[PDB]
């Protein structure tokens, strides 16, 4: 299980020492406020305000927690995954990220604090 830190300004995202096989059973709870550039700061879910001009995560807001597991595209996080399933051939190190537009990163602030578990299975 781990617990930690993930900087809204970490275009890289932050790398955890889960990695999810096949069959796991996870669960995630994310909690904080972050920005992605404004005054104003937003949770987990993101600014639902906000358009798509280029984010690493299309099926989340910006500002949102997304993930990456090994070599996959960006899958939802937001407030976190409940004795969540990958789909077939998911697999590898969870890295966890801010959904922000590559390259805009710079002027992120705040962060999310994140605890990751496998469940039973
Ligand atoms: O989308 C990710 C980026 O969000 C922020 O950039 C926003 C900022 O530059 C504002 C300035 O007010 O403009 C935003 O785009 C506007 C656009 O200027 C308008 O013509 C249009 O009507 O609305 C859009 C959306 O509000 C722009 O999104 C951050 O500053 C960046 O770092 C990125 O994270
Ligand atoms: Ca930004």
């Amino acid at each position: 299980a781990w617990k930690g830190e993930v900087l809204a300004n970490n275009e890289a995202g932050q790398v955890t020492s889960i990695i999810y096989n096949p069959g796991d059973v996870i669960t995630i709870v994310a909690a904080g406020w972050a920005s992605y550039g404004p005054t104003q700061k937003w949770g987990p879910q993101g600014d639902r305000e906000h358009p798509d001009q280029g984010l690493i995560c299309h099926d989340a807001f910006c500002g949102a927690l997304v993930m990456k597991i090994g070599n996959s595209g960006t899958i939802p996080v937001n407030t976190g995954l409940f004795r969540w399933v990958a789909p077939n051939n998911v697999q590898g190190a969870i890295t966890l990220i801010y959904n922000d537009v590559p390259g805009t990163y710079g002027n992120n602030s705040g962060s999310f604090s994140v605890n990751i578990g496998k469940d039973q299975s």
